[PDB]
């Protein structure tokens, strides 16, 4: 009976959907995702901010955004090098916004940062933000190439 | 049409099964799984034994258990810090057993361990086991938080 | 009812295909795949050449093959020790060919190599090639055990 075959096939599909969910949980776990916390991951490739945005979007994620000390340390450890954060004041100078919307709240600026430097020689000031090796932040040219770190929901 | 469509769906489902199996194989390989050998994975999160057990269970794995010096070495390599092992004397004080059942066939106890110590203030003695930095074992409170290391079959 | 169910099943299968593709993209990213570049992966296990071939084949990949300095560097960094490349002169002594077919177009041989040395006592000369610690190449016995590094398309 076609109905029986259809029913058995629906069961197979459900089994596969659960298997894939497990595959995703195992991968996240293997990559360091902590229980109930956002998942941060990188391919260790350095690229301009525009590229990071496109890459994370393709993966259905967003550019890493630290919203507290814990998340900051987590991203720092993942990146292990200067990486772009999803924060920018491209629109209005001095008004840093999350790529996901909203004005900047938590921050971990290095002393004297942000300074919107123009002397880097790339044109424009510094409208992007990078978390440096020590975990502190520094505004940088969005044209510069820093590590791509994407984040996925908790 | 209906029957031809249903027949294609079977092929679609079968093909997806094979692709997901291949995905799992590649993932195990990327996580360092050696041919015909079980493998260990961690997200580097520290939590109480009960949480590790539930977490590994959810991944269809088990809390890491060393059956020989090689596996013990592999687990410490994966963990990097003190991690719980799937061995406890919760059923009968003094008699350590595998969470998977049965008595120990291999041990690597640290000198003067196990000691079922109470001075840790967590209440009760020590019924769980952790592999320490240098591969040796120590019994610790199951309430204590140590690294979660899951094991997957060979 | 039957046709609506078949239509939903087609939709379920397509969503599953879509999610698996996303899972594969995320996995490659997490394993260091650089944008538009072929990627190399290893489980850090050492084995004879025939085993590496069988293994990478099972993963629907191929034994790593550098076609230029950049790829050679990438493989070197992934393996971090001597590893077999998909290059051999088994078909015609002295003529190194890619396992994927065709004569070498890029080479990075160490000084005095290849030498089809017999002194290893394994039998036969040296018909396989490994990339050594510094990125240079040496022909070695296909029967020797070196790191398995698989390659997947860009
Ligand atoms: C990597 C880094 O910190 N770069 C900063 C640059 O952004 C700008 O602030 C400049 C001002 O002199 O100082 C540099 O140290
Ligand atoms: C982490 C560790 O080793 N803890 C042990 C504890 O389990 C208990 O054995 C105590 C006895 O005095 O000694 C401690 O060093
Ligand atoms: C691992 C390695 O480099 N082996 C080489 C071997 O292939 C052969 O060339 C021999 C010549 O005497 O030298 C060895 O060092
Ligand atoms: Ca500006
Ligand atoms: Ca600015
Ligand atoms: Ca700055
Ligand atoms: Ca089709
Ligand atoms: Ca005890
Ligand atoms: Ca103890
Ligand atoms: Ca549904
Ligand atoms: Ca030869
Ligand atoms: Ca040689
Ligand atoms: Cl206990
Ligand atoms: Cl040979």
């Amino acid at each position: 009976a076609i109905e029986v075959k259809l029913a058995n096939m629906e069961a197979e599909i459900n089994t596969l959907k659960s298997k894939l969910e497990l595959t995703n949980k195992l991968h996240a776990f293997s990559m360091g995702k902590k229980s109930g916390k956002k998942f941060f991951v990188t391919n260790h490739e350095r690229m301009p901010f525009s590229k990071v945005k496109a890459l994370c979007s393709e993966l259905r994620g967003t550019v890493a955004i630290p919203r507290n000390a814990e998340e900051n340390k987590a991203i720092q450890e993942v990146a292990k090098t200067s990486a772009f954060l999803g924060i920018t004041d491209e629109v209005t100078e001095g008004q840093f916004m999350y790529v996901t919307g909203g004005r900047l709240t938590y921050s971990n600026w290095k002393k004297d940062q942000p300074d919107d430097w123009y002397g880097h020689g790339l044109g424009g000031g510094e409208d992007c933000v990078t978390i440096v090796d020590n975990g502190l932040w520094n505004d940088i040219s969005c044209q510069a190439s820093h590590t791509a770190v994407c984040e996925f929901p908790a």
